[PDB]
């Protein structure tokens, strides 16, 4: 399938979005003029990245890249360095925002 994006925040706001299919290519995350717009006080304005690119055999392989000063948590560890998600990890971004990564 596409990858998903999740929102697993409990109360997430009105304006706040709830689910992002990941397409192949670069989805920028944060606050000004992204693909994901985030507003939590904590988040940057480039936050970070997702990559999605294509194997041979169609399936995509997605990395997360955190920007400079952006703090990102996959399952619990901060991420510093760019990084190949997995169906089922969990990511933080800020402090206010916690996903699923679903494949
Ligand atoms: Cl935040
Ligand atoms: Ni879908």
């Amino acid at each position: 399938s596409t990858p998903h994006l999740v929102n697993l925040n409990e109360d997430p706001l009105m304006s706040e979005c709830l689910l992002y299919h990941i397409k192949d290519g670069v989805t920028r995350v944060g606050q000004v003029d992204m693909d994901i717009k985030l507003t939590g006080q904590f988040i940057r304005e480039q936050h970070c990245l997702f990559r999605s690119i294509p194997q041979p055999d169609g399936e995509v392989v997605v990395t997360l890249e955190p920007c400079e000063g952006a703090e990102t948590y996959v399952n619990g560890k901060l991420v510093t360095e760019p990084l190949v998600l997995k169906s089922g990890n969990r990511i933080v971004m800020g402090k206010n925002h916690v996903f699923r990564f679903n494949h």
